[PDB]
């Protein structure tokens, strides 16, 4: 784990976060823990044309490395950090399903024992709020505090782990179950979950 | 910027706007302003065997080279670049999510904070009018006023911006709103929406 | 046109359809008219796997290369050939969204200008009838007379024209169009339609 | 057949499962009757990253192989063998169709002729209980009595065959039926079903 080496590891992050289909016209950034800080996706250049040279390495004071300009949403980035002190990288997004149930305001429930995978019985919404302000890096914060990713009301995913290859699977299942669940919502309200206690021996058992 | 280099762009966005899912068995055309009038994709030639010599050039007043057909859409190309002066190009679909809005006749509202991409509070539809036709061109004219993206009621997408990238970017993201809009209207109606002042701060923050 | 260019010609159309996503777990089958029958895809023999060699020839009279299994989709394809004197391919699949359409038993009327690609305002449904029989046969025969495609309640689509590509094409076109009317018909019914008249100068026009 | 040239087969039906969108961040497994018991992917290492030295050999009383992991779903495989005397290949996933169907709790009905093809006129769904416990093993076991595949409530599909091709196939076939399931179910409901007799015709027939 040098800094270019955790570089190298973002940008792949972010070439595999397209393929997949949970980033689009690049809308979501990636980073991880480093040091007193973070390192993050820089504002503009797009993700096809990046190397290790434009990761921006934002200090724990907000002071980033001159020169470079982190992305807008690094505000929510060291929120998650600050929140969860076992998450070791972030990953952000619009992927379409998150979004949509994030445009209904409502959690994910119960609906498969793969919900159990961030830490609980759901997947939460944080209520709006200006992109890049104080209470958005607040509403992220109650949030993340016993959940590993959020969804952010009309705006998109969240989701942290220990690592780029645990967070980047996360996003990815959270975009599964958002899915499932719209589409089983098309059908009845409310969809089927599975209880409390199943969710227990579930969390005991991972 | 040479005719050429802008043909082998035009040609570029072609390509990747078939990547991307956004244009279907050649049903899109693409142009950029050029002199006194534009560089057009034209009929026939399917886009996986196109080269910078099919590009065709039409002038101002709708003379076109002799020896080549424009698309048949190049008459609302025109109409967006009179309508909106600082349109650079242009990029029309019938890309999925966008056209099945333009079938129910709906303007997509402030579902998301992205909405302010294209200007304002929405995206609108621009009533139908047989294709290739003087009314069809007003049409979409009246609707890229004060708009940099429009809906073609029961046809399809034209977007316009200051360079091709920037043009299919957005092409794609009114894409992503149309099937945030579609799926979620599956579930409610009205979907919830952005007030006008958010959107206020989000136009003046961009 | 030897038999052999032809050949390639139809396996290509199968790794195009492949490509395309209209054609699943080999499901499909493609044909063209050939001397006094035609020639098609055998069946088994999976389509990555394919070559010239192996395509069959089945005569005017059902008289098959000795040696080889036409697919089990043959008899509608000869079926095809003598409702329309003018057909010169056939494409048929079980392209998803026409396969819900025909499980549905609906025809897609005019939601958008290209229903008139077809013939006419609309893509019929030919009732359900055992595979490969005398009266499946004879149910596609109808349908076909005045229009180029049809759906085939709870099986798939069936396409033709003047040649591979363009019925390739077509197939394609089908199945945006029984998309654009299943995902809007889960918001609203009757879907907007295009009225007669607008049709009628779509197909003049054409 | 030896152990290794079953083992590449066996990685060869994972990348052809995740190319076809039925395994989405390594969540199926897949496993052919070898010897007194079977061979079988283990749990953790990655998919892209896997070996034929890597597949594990679980003999006939669960007695595994030292040194290595099956996966976690190897107990309703077994189950699967000895519910199933002519089952030599087990495929198991969380495509999205086939569990928002099992996230319902329904079988599919026969609205499309290949119903058929896991062995009636239905696609059953077994009652959900804690992964990898005997209960499961029970459930999944009753469920394939009379099918080759069956969903499993809240959770995925485990189909099965006399060979990986015809097991990686029907996953794929019983995933087109449940997503055609789905979007037709939200437009009406019941949705049409082909009858008992037609059926008895289909099975005959194959
Ligand atoms: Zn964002
Ligand atoms: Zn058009
Ligand atoms: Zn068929
Ligand atoms: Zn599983």
């Amino acid at each position: 784990m040098e800094r270019n080496k955790l570089a190298r590891q973002i940008i792949d992050t972010c070439l595999e976060m397209t393929r997949l289909g949970l980033n689009q016209g690049t809308a979501g950034n990636v980073s991880v823990r480093y040091q007193d800080g973070m390192l993050i996706t820089p504002t503009g250049i797009p993700y096809e044309k990046l190397t290790e040279s434009h990761i921006v390495f934002i200090d724990g004071n907000g002071k980033h490395e001159e020169g470079k300009l982190p992305s807008s949403s690094w505000r929510f980035h060291m929120a998650a950090y600050q929140s969860r002190p076992d998450a070791n990288a972030v990953v952000h997004n619009h992927a379409v399903h998150c979004t949509a149930v994030s445009i209904l305001n409502r959690s994910i429930p119960a609906i498969h024992y793969m919900i159990a995978a961030a830490g609980g019985n759901s997947i939460p919404c944080a209520p709006y709020a200006t992109f890049g302000t104080r209470e958005l890096s607040e509403h992220v914060a109650l949030a993340l505090k016993n959940r590993k990713a959020t969804l952010l009301q009309h705006h998109g995913l969240i989701a942290c782990e220990v690592n780029l290859e645990k967070a980047l699977w996360l996003a990815h299942e959270v975009e599964v179950l958002a899915q499932l669940y719209l589409t089983t919502l098309a059908i009845t309200d409310p969809v089927p979950v599975l209880s409390d206690e199943e969710i227990a021996v579930v969390l005991e058992k991972f």
